[PDB]
């Protein structure tokens, strides 16, 4: 289960640039990373409804998903704490000085692939998928993490409130483009992840990084993708094909991340590796 903890059970901070993030030491439970969402007056009404959701997503396990190892509910402060990822995000690691090659870059992928396949299983519809929701250890293993609390609704509330004292849409599916009330699906992750898949590849974020516009959001709606012809570097065949079968328009013609799996790991066993 989730751990209550204090704030005395570190020995100090390392505030850092939403949300104040900062790294922190713990006692005896090693290196950890902690984001202080709240900090102001005492909220009593929503503290059982926070430790609910919390103990719900501490029920999150899998070797390629971030674990949240402990909450600090505490009178006026409330923080989140998970699992320190040396190598920082996915884009950071690709925008590096050093090339990445593709044995890495293919593990990268079906290790994205199981994690989504995990949380996909539990019933967790991600909506946020994008490089800065993927994080690297040391060993260039990935993790995925919710960063942006898109499936805490509870401390996402907190986050967001005046008693407080502190995105991209490129990898959006176009259903939910200038659509804020249709409910996200399996298929609106799998979207995602082909503009990962493309990213991975670019080293880059899609679109010239162009502010989200009408103009650009209506272009996405029509039917543009990322340009498939910027990637320089050597991309499989087999992966742009995967990439532009998971961009479909039609949320029906897009694969499931079990099925993305039974294709992608032979395919990596065989050729990648
Ligand atoms: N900045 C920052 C920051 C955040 C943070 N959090 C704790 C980990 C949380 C987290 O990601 N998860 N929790 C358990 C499963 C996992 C999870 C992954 C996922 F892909 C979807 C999902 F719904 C849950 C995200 C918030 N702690 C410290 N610092």
């Amino acid at each position: 289960n989730v751990i209550k903890m204090k704030s005395s059970d570190f020995l100090e901070s390392a505030e850092l640039d939403f949300g104040k993030v900062s790294l922190a030491f713990h006692r005896t439970q090693g290196l950890m990373i902690m984001k202080t969402v709240y900090k102001g007056p005492n909220c009593i009404e929503h503290n059982e409804a926070l430790l609910e959701e919390a103990k719900m997503m501490n029920r999150l396990r899998h070797s390629r998903v971030v674990k949240l190892l402990g909450v600090i509910i505490e009178e006026g402060k409330y923080s989140l704490v998970m699992e320190y990822m040396e190598k920082g995000n996915l884009m950071h690691v690709l925008k590096a000085e050093m090339s990445t090659p593709l044995s890495v870059k293919g593990r990268i992928i079906l290790e994205i692939i199981e994690g989504m396949a995990y949380l996909h299983g539990k019933g967790v519809i991600h909506k946020d998928l994008k490089p800065e929701n993927i994080l690297v250890d040391n060993d260039f293993h990935i993790k995925i993490a919710d960063l942006g609390l898109a499936s805490f609704k509870m401390w996402s509330k907190l986050n967001n409130e005046e008693h407080n004292e502190l995105g991209t849409l490129y990898y959006m599916a176009p259903e939910h483009l200038n659509d804020v009330n249709a409910k996200p699906t399996e298929k609106s992750d799998v979207y995602s992840f082909a503009v990962v898949l493309w990213a991975i590849f670019a080293n880059k974020e899609p679109y010239e990084n162009a502010i989200a516009e009408q103009q650009l959001i209506m272009a996405i709606k029509s039917g543009n993708r990322p340009d498939v012809d910027d990637i320089t570097e050597y991309c499989p065949r087999e992966i742009i094909s995967l990439m532009k079968l998971c961009w479909e328009a039609n949320p029906e013609a897009r694969p499931t991340f079990p099925g993305i799996e039974e294709k992608f790991r032979p395919f990596y066993l065989s050729q990648l590796e």
